DNA sequence: GCTCTACGTCATCA
DNA sequence: GCTCTACGTCATCA
């Protein structure tokens, strides 16, 4: 029977990124693993990543779960995202990991200015 | 036998500013009353009257000609408005025939000042 | 550490 | 004198 990519033990894979996210991780594995496997918002998408709606919305693009939004189930509902899906697209996007540090600070100098 | 509510004279209306507009005038006076029955494009409003997409994209607020893109069939369509209707809207929304110049010049101004 | 839309402009592509 | 979407912050309201 099939195992965890990350440890090679467990056959039991969490349900939310294996169903969900079609990853083969275990629970465990998840939570000792956020670089890869931590859930974002599509708010903490757009501020860590610099992602766009349009890009976040595409149903083509990234695996999602959603859920009630926490502050009221009338409001929009939750977006959640897999941390290494949204981390490899920004990445191609603004290249690499200094792509996007370089990034990061371009904004800043922005706020400062503004 | 109802007659055309510009003229008091004319039975025949335009049939689109009556089918798609409701309004019971004779297309010679649309003609001769431009300042009521003009129609113009999405762009031409947001240009002449500042509305928006959201003002213009509802369907409860405006009635709406759609009519082929002139520049391609493979773009999207061209949407016609009557003056009227428009203007009436940017007349709320702006406070009158004067609000409407005040907003227009103040965009001016931006113009200027965006180098 | 919630999300959509709108403001706002203009470009670009369609 | 063609239209949509995107890029920008954001704020507001939901
Ligand atoms: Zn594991
Ligand atoms: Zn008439």
């Amino acid at each position: 029977a099939p195992k965890c990519i990350e440890c090679h033990i467990n056959i039991e894979m969490d349900p939310v990124l294996h169903d969900v996210f079609k990853l083969q991780v275990c629970k465990q594995c998840s939570k000792e693993h956020p670089e890869k496997y931590a859930l974002l918002t599509k708010t903490e998408c757009k501020e860590d990543y610099f992602l766009t709606d349009p890009e976040l919305n595409d149903e083509d693009l990234f695996h999602r779960l959603e859920k009630p939004n926490p502050h009221s189930g009338t409001f929009a509902r939750m977006q959640l995202f897999v941390r290494c899906e949204v981390e490899a697209f920004a990445f191609k996007k603004w290249g690499g990991e200094e792509g996007l540090d370089e990034e990061w600070q371009r904004r800043e100098e922005g706020k400062a200015h503004r």
